[PDB]
């Protein structure tokens, strides 16, 4: 499904190119310009855990989620990737432990070693 085609066929956007960080493209989006560090981002998502049965949406919590871009105020995979995108771009990244929450986890939501998957739209991005 989704996540294996995110291994088969996503492009490796880590600068070790380790593999951590793999994506899709499922929309193009308009333009040219991506976010620059520190940017404040507006986007949609949806994410799972890639093992078991926990998954996350911003759909339910009626709006767009917001975060300043490349700051640490989410995961090492959402600053590389959501940097990667134009507005209005759909992607599908997956996100291996090492650039999400490693060995250590984040309980009830999060195990250790788990390997995530996400649907990023990319609404608008500003300067701060
Ligand atoms: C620097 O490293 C980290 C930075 C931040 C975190 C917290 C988790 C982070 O969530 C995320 O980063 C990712 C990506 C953005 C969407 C939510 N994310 C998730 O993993 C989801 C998520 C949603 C959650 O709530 C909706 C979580 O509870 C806080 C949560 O906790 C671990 C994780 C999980 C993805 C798959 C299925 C289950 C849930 C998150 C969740 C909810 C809101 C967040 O930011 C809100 C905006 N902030 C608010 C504070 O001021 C700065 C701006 C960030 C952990 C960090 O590592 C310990």
């Amino acid at each position: 499904g989704a996540p294996a085609t995110v291994t088969e066929q996503g492009e490796d956007i880590t600068s070790k190119k380790d593999r951590g960080v793999l994506k899709i493209v499922k929309r193009v989006g308009n333009g040219e310009e991506t976010p620059m560090i520190g940017d404040k981002v507006y986007v949609h998502y949806k994410g799972k855990l890639s093992n078991g049965k926990k998954f996350d949406s911003s759909h339910d919590r009626n709006e767009p989620f917001v975060f300043s871009l490349g700051k640490g105020q989410v995961i090492k995979a959402w600053d590389i990737g959501v940097a990667t995108m134009k507005k209005g771009e759909i992607c599908h990244l997956l996100c291996k432990p090492e650039y999400a929450y490693g060995s250590a986890g984040s309980l009830p939501k999060i195990p250790s070693n788990a390997t995530l998957f996400f649907e990023i739209e990319l609404l608008d991005f500003k300067g701060e």
